[PDB]
């Protein structure tokens, strides 16, 4: 079963990217399994706004990395941001500001949740789907 722990927020780097202290190093993590647009594509500055929101108003990151690999080929941890005890991969896919990315190396606990949520926000046309 996973785990969460906590990590401190450095600096938000837009929809998808977020800079942690994460066991006292300073740390880029890639939120797993969502696709923001890119900060400039439609939606792209709302997706990064709406992410640097929710984690700089949070009193409590947690970072919870899945079971497959924890890193891309680009150093980047992979894991799904906490912020007090809200899922901000999830809190984007529900709001229509990012779709469900294919799954990676074996990080799927969280898919079919964050596919419910994706279907939800197409239903309501939001954002990214209206």
């Amino acid at each position: 079963k996973l785990h969460k722990e906590p990590a401190t927020l450095i600096k938000a780097i837009d929809g998808d990217t977020v800079k942690l202290m994460y066991k006292g190093q300073p740390m880029t993590f890639r939120l797993l399994l969502v696709d923001t647009p890119e900060t400039v594509e439609k939606y792209g500055p709302e997706a990064s706004a709406f992410t640097k929101k929710m984690v700089e108003n949070a009193k409590k990151i947690e970072v919870e990395f899945d079971k497959g690999q924890r890193t891309d080929k680009y150093g980047r941890g992979l894991a799904y941001i906490y912020a007090d005890g809200k899922m901000v991969n999830e809190a984007l896919v529900r709001q229509g500001l990012a779709k469900v990315a294919y799954v990676y190396k074996g990080n799927n606990t969280h898919e079919q949740l964050l596919r419910k949520s994706e279907a939800q926000a197409k239903k309501e046309k939001l954002n990214i789907w209206s």
